[PDB]
């Protein structure tokens, strides 16, 4: 089997994707996070506290006939900017771009925090890393990729992210027709649950490639390109005005400025970024201050290779026995 899904921004500044997401029968659709950096399928729901949903899509599991309580189960996560949410678990049929899998364990929301509520585009999450970070309690949940591998005909699925623009995720297949060149596929760590991978280095616009090892996840839920202080001074250096503000979080840069591109590093391979891509718009409306897309990973413990990368390429990710990561230019 295979699935096709369109996953399409949320927003103008592409601050993260939504794909629709089929749960029960008759199907419920939600439009759901993938995130290949997390590994909970949760969802807005009727046991939603009621003060914390606005405008989302809720799954209401006592309309699904397919639907039944894991008897004691819970979760609970914490994402890496401060968010979370929590709750108990339901089985039922959950179907991605016409794939399906049975028996799926889908985390119906109790309690979600403040940065959850006041999205209305995102109804849940679906997580794409691997099955030992699911935090359900006591019997951990496999991921709908783990579920369904065994059934796809190649076990792997891909992202192909859109810059200010729809996209596809596929499971199941590579479609060759959605890049240029050749896929260059690099290894893939599992110690820490995630598509952990070392780029060989890195540009800054067009000046000379430094071969470095940098070791990060690729991440779809994650929005910007966190690297090492060292990188991320190299690219800022190249923007007139560009500075690090503790006030506001992260590097700023003038709005007038032409942003450079980034190169990274995929075994012998490079994937450019646009300097367009790493523009976020101005910190507060009608700011002449820019935030950027590439920032530090310092004190965030890992590199992200978030969707600022990512959209740059088309992304393999490998699940046979041994994982891989693919990149391809398109
Ligand atoms: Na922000």
């Amino acid at each position: 089997s295979t699935g096709s899904a369109t996953t399409t921004p949320i927003d103008s500044l592409d601050d993260a994707y939504i794909t629709p997401v089929q749960i029960g029968t008759p199907a419920q659709t939600l439009n759901l996070d993938f995130d290949t950096g997390s590994s909970d399928l949760w969802v807005f729901s009727s046991e939603t506290t009621a003060s914390e949903v606005d405008g989302q899509t809720i799954y209401t599991p006592s309309k699904s006939t397919t639907a039944k309580l894991l008897s004691g189960a819970t979760w609970s996560i914490s994402y890496g900017d401060g968010s979370s949410s929590s709750g108990d678990v339901y089985t039922d049929t959950v179907s991605v771009g016409g794939l399906t899998v049975t028996g799926q364990a889908v985390e119906s929301a109790k309690k979600v925090s403040s940065s959850f509520t006041e999205d209305s585009t995102i109804d849940g999450l679906l997580g794409l890393a691997f099955s030992t970070l699911n935090t359900v309690s006591p019997t951990q949940q496999k991921t709908f990729f783990d579920n369904a591998k065994a059934s796809l005909d190649s076990p792997v699925f891909t992202a192909d992210l859109g810059y200010h623009a729809p996209g596809t995720y596929n499971f199941g297949f590579i479609d060759t027709t959605a890049y240029t060149g050749s896929i260059t596929y690099t290894a893939v760590s599992t110690k820490q649950g995630f598509w952990e991978w070392t780029s060989t280095g890195y540009a800054v616009g067009s000046g000379t490639f430094k071969s470095t090892s940098i070791d990060g996840i690729a991440d779809t839920g994650t929005t910007l390109l966190y690297l090492p202080a060292t990188v991320v001074s190299a690219y800022w250096a190249q923007v007139s005005g560009a500075k690090s503000s503790s006030s506001v979080g992260g590097y700023v840069f003038p709005c007038s400025a032409t942003l450079p591109s980034f190169t990274f590093g995929v075994g012998s391979a490079r994937i450019v970024i646009p300097g367009d891509y790493i523009d976020f718009g101005p910190i507060s409306t009608g700011s002449s201050s820019c935030f950027g897309g590439i920032q530090s990973s310092a004190g965030i413990g890992i590199n992200i290779f978030g969707d600022v990368a990512l959209k740059a390429a088309f992304v393999v990710f490998n699940g046979a026995t041994t994982p891989t990561l693919g990149f391809a230019s398109k």
